[PDB]
């Protein structure tokens, strides 16, 4: 019933298109549920695209289809806007990134001079790539495989060889290679040879000197695997120990391998770590830190709301992320700034004197360095004509003579309706005796046998007019013309109390007695209370075989179907 | 929208059709508002009429028209029934009565012998009539007029002459006449002559003897004029005094005329009256009573009601009349008796386990000897499929670690819906840790990092099925790792209190201090409270220039957007 903001059900997702692939198209999906159905626009780097006919970019039911994707003119960030007569909404981002691995530079590698017994550096300066590759080293023949012993180390972050000790077998020509691991294809690129030569021998057992070290500060989101690498020059082969300064490591990680690995990281891993190289000739240690961060997550969002013209509203948001997020507001896909009767403050939204214009689709955005999140809601403002169906004025208003009466008149209206009372055809301007409160309730005091008749309440606003009618009748009031008396007796004695009343001739009158505000039962078998002198106006009560519990404050009450009256006395029982 | 019982707006009215008139038709009106429009039937003495084509009785839009009305076959009591697919209603009665005045009997009146100086009786036995007539007497000539002095009296309830004293001028022949006073026509009927003759006489004065007296018991509704007549035989002309035994008469009625009149009667006139004839030779007095009564009137009626299948209902009625009325119930124009799940008792109606069949038009009838009154209402029973629009399950359910959570699931259904919970795709059979109450609320104790996910509630009844979904997430809980200490100081001293807390790394934590559960202000200019050691986990407070009012129980509370914790201490100031 045209009460459908363009709610989202499928927002686009980031893609990594491999280069030199065998595909021809990519799809970015956008799906909205709306009534009437919504229309879609696509933003690329912010500027609204001009989706011409089927030249490259095309629209298929809200999904974006690019043709012949290439990094030259298709890599970017894409957004989808779903618009309706009610309002518009904006979806989350979708990044399209390409993947490739170029060819190694063709110039010859310089020959590194070495002296037998020391350590040497063999870098292999990997070419441009995306994403990170896996590195290996080759010697002499293709394909051989350099052994992965404790004498050599090949880091996976720079790839340089770490030849701890140099001897005769190290003569040859070293080449690097890189392997790209992707979902679709795998590529391997080899490097030109670098012939290493060794000078005269010089061997002495020396203290380790740490060369490959993990950086002091290492940021890592919660859920990622972290690998800290460590290596030192030492003869004989040193041993590497990993420890935590402000804690202890899990037994699954208490290993002496030169690369400490954490498969999953939570907030308990944040702290300081120490890598120590140890041998019979020395020891060298290096410290560093690990910091854990997280993306924002919602804690409290907004929801759909229908209000009425003239009222006020309050809306809120709340997020949670390790670098604290910031919250901002959107109206129909546009930034919302504090103006007029809309007040925004750091994630709370206030509407004062809500109007008809304030209806639409609102959005809440929480952002930090690691990501952004969205939430949507709809505000609808309603105007209503006066209606008395739910709360009509009482049809029958029996009022005792010489008393006060109050008749409220509150129709269901939006905004509030002006209320005017009348009796018959005359219009009531209030006086000392008749009063008309601003709320519309009409109160009459000092009632008599001349106020009976038909009363009408008229409610009007700029939307409509309604009206209701009641009938007022007057009767005589109840009276108590005799009150009982206090007494003191012994347990097991009999006492009598009297109570007389007068009432209107046309109604029924009943007598009820309470003991300390507790109604006294007379139909109880073996009961100690008996009605006596039972007439239309006489309702005496006799206590037979009095007990301790019968002491207290007795209260006689004469009640009709309309009103009541009461009198009090007390009895003590020993 | 087919929610219209045949409400009444014009019910028939009693008529008095004068005989020997010049009219040819009568109309009895019946009007009902209904949607769809209602159909009408007419009852005459109770049997449903067979309204044939236009032979005498005819129907015009719900109104009844009889043709050539005559007392022979048209005088009765008429009722109108308005029927709809929703239900039927029955209107109040309407009595049709004729009015006429026949011709006086043609036989000669007997000659009444009289003895001069006495009193004589001259009745005139009025013929059949409706309604009561006005009586007058004629003597000798037509038209003469006998004087209305104190010597003669002509009562209006029997019409007989009361000649107090008889003398020579009383010789003649007396005739009666009756005049019928109606709205349309006036008719006068004269009677044959009765020749009165007089014998010898005497000469003396005697005591009065009352002859025409008012009856001892006289019933009179509220609003009617009551006339009590009195006369006695007395020479000379006696005087009549009217008094009240248990009260005093109004000055407008304290008159000595031989007919006491009350234009309007209220309940204060009920009692005993005395008429006294007085003269120089004697006095005779006669007593009687006046009893005042009233017709039933409503005090509390029923109204339209929509309920749901499976519930219970209570309805009531109340009337007021001097002869106490009796209340009975009608369903669709038929008497309602206590059967099955409907219980009737002396004006209260109880529905137990309301079904779909109990929908329709109900009516309440209050009756006594002086009249009857009706009231109408409609009962509608609704069945509803489950719906979660008004009360959906919470979308975000942040739960602290190691605590308890409760999630209710109450859809809008009629009757109640069976509720089954599930996590993901598994079905939860409830145990020590997880409990599913009969109301549907699911409670989990001892929450860990294994309970997060998506929870679903399925509600089903014989009308339909619906479901709702929520998301559960777990976070660390707040703590207070340091509590303050009690102290005693003098007015004007400075005191420091400490309070430390721990919380989840991704949320904000704030400290608030209260004095005897009243929040302590820190931004108050010239305030005595200053925040100190303000860190993320340290929120100390210092009292500067302490006053008497600063003594009491301090409470430090560390709170987040989700949960909170608190600790207490006390300070005394002299
Ligand atoms: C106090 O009462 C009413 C509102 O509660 C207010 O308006 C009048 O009465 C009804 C409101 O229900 C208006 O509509 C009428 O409804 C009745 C039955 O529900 C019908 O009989 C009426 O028939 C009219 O049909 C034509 C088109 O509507 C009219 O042109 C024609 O004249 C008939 O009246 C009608 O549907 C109704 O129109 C108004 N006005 C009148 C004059 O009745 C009412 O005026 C309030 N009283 C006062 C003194 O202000
Ligand atoms: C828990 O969720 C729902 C109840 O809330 C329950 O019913 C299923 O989902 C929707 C409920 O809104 C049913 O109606 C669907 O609505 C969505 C969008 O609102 C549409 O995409 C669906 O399209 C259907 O259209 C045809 C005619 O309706 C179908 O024949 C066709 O197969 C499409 O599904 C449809 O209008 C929906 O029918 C049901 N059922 C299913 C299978 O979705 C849902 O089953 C509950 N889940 C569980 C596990 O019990
Ligand atoms: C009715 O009479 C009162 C005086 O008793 C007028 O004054 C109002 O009284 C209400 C009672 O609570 C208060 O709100 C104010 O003292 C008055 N209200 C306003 C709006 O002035 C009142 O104005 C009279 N109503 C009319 C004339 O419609
Ligand atoms: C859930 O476990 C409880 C036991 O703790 C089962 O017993 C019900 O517990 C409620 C709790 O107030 C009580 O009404 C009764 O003791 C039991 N109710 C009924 C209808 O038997 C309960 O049945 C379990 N829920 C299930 C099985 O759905
Ligand atoms: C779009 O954005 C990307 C990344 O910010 C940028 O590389 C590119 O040059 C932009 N413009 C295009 C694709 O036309
Ligand atoms: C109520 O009205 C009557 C007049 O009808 C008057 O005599 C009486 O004093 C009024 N009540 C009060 C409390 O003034
Ligand atoms: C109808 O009722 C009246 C009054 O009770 C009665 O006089 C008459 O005979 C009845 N039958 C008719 C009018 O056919
Ligand atoms: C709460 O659960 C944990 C494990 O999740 C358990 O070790 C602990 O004892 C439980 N609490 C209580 C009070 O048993």
């Amino acid at each position: 019933q045209t009460t459908f903001g363009p709610v989202f059900e499928d927002q686009p997702l980031s893609v990594l298109f491999p280069e030199e692939s065998t595909e021809e198209q990519v799809l970015l999906a956008c799906r909205a549920r709306a009534s009437p159905p919504a229309t879609y626009r696509w933003k690329m780097n912010g500027t609204e695209m001009k989706l011409e006919p089927g030249s490259r970019h095309q629209l298929v039911g809200g999904n974006l289809v690019i043709m012949n994707p290439t990094k030259a003119q298709d890599a970017g960030v894409y957004q989808c806007l779903a618009s309706n007569p009610v309002g518009t909404v904006v979806s989350r981002e979708a990044i399209l990134r390409f993947g490739f691995l170029q060819e190694f530079s063709k110039e010859e590698r310089d020959p590194v001079k070495a002296h037998e017994g020391w350590g040497v550096m063999l870098p292999c300066n990997p070419p441009a790539h995306y994403p990170g590759l896996s590195y290996r080293w080759l010697l002499n023949e293709f394909p051989n495989f350099i052994p992965t012993d404790g004498r050599h180390f090949v880091s996976q972050t720079t790839g340089n060889l770490y030849i701890a000790r140099t001897n005769a077998s190290d003569l040859g020509n070293y080449s690097c290679l890189a392997t790209s691991h992707m979902d679709f294809s795998t590529k391997s690129v080899f490097s030109k040879f670098a012939q290493l030569n060794l000078a005269a021998e010089d061997t002495r057992l020396f203290a380790p000197s740490i060369k490959a070290r993990f950086p002091a500060e290492t940021y890592a989101l919660v859920g990622q695997q972290v690998t800290l690498e460590c290596f030192a020059f030492g003869n004989p082969v040193p041993r590497i120990k990993w420890r935590k300064v402000d804690g202890s490591l899990s037994p699954q990680w208490t290993t002496a391998e030169p690369t400490l690995q954490i498969p999953s990281v939570s907030f308990e891993d944040e702290g300081t770590y120490e890598c120590e190289a140890e041998n019979s000739k020395g020891r060298d240690t290096v410290q560093g830190r690990i910091i854990v961060q997280a993306q924002p997550e919602w804690l409290k969002v907004i929801s759909d709301t229908e209000a009425d013209i003239g009222s006020n509203l309050r809306w809120g948001c709340a997020a949670a992320g390790k670098p604290r997020p910031t919250v901002r507001w959107l109206r129909n896909g546009e930034p919302l700034a504090s103006q007029n009767r809309v007040e925004v403050l750091a994630g709370d939204l206030r509407f004062s004197k809500l109007s008809l214009e304030d209806s639409g689709m609102y959005q809440c955005v929480a952002e930090n360095k690691h990501g952004t999140i969205y939430a949507s809601a709809e505000l609808a403002v309603q105007a209503l004509a006066p209606d008395f169906r739910l709360n009509p004025v009482r049809r029958l208003i029996p009022a005792a003579r010489g008393g006060e009466i109050l008749i409220p008149c509150q129709p269901r209206a939006a905004p509030k309706a002006v209320v005017l009372w009348s009796k018959g055809t005359e219009i009531l301007v209030n006086s000392s005796r008749v009063t008309v409160t601003p709320d519309g309730t009409l109160i009459i005091r000092n009632i008599s046998r001349s106020d009976e008749g038909k009363y009408t309440c008229f409610a009007e606003n700029f939307m409509g007019k309604a009206n209701s009618t009641g009938i007022l009748s007057v009767r005589d009031a109840t009276k108590i013309t005799l009150a009982p008396s206090s007494a003191d007796i012994n347990l097991g004695d009999n006492l009598t109390l009297q109570c007389h009343a007068s009432h209107d001739p046309t109604m029924d009158l009943t007598f009820t007695w309470t003991l300390d505000d507790f109604p006294i039962d007379f139909d109880k078998p073996g009961g100690h209370y008996r009605r006596t002198n039972v007439k239309e106006t006489i309702g005496d009560l006799t206590i037979l075989n009095a007990q301790l519990r019968h002491g207290g404050k007795y209260t006689c009450m004469a009640q009709t179907v309309v009103d009541s009256a009461s009198k009090e006395a007390t009895v003590l029982v020993r």
